């Protein structure tokens, strides 16, 4: 069983404004966070999580 063995652990990620990995969302709304990017990484770190 490989689950949520990290669960209350909290971490910081870095990443530079690469296009195609990281992208601000389109939205008009100014987000906060983890909502203010997207991508193909960002897919990863979700999965991750
Ligand atoms: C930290 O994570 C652990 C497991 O990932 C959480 O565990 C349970 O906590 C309750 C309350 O003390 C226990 O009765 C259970 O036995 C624990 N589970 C196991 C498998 O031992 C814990 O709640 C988390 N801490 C938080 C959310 O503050």
């Amino acid at each position: 069983n490989i689950t949520d063995s990290l669960s209350n652990r909290s971490l910081i990620v870095t990443t530079i404004l690469e296009e195609p990995y990281v992208l601000f969302k389109k939205s008009d709304k100014p987000l906060y966070g983890n909502d203010r990017f997207e991508g193909y990484c960002i897919d990863l770190l979700r999965e991750l999580s």
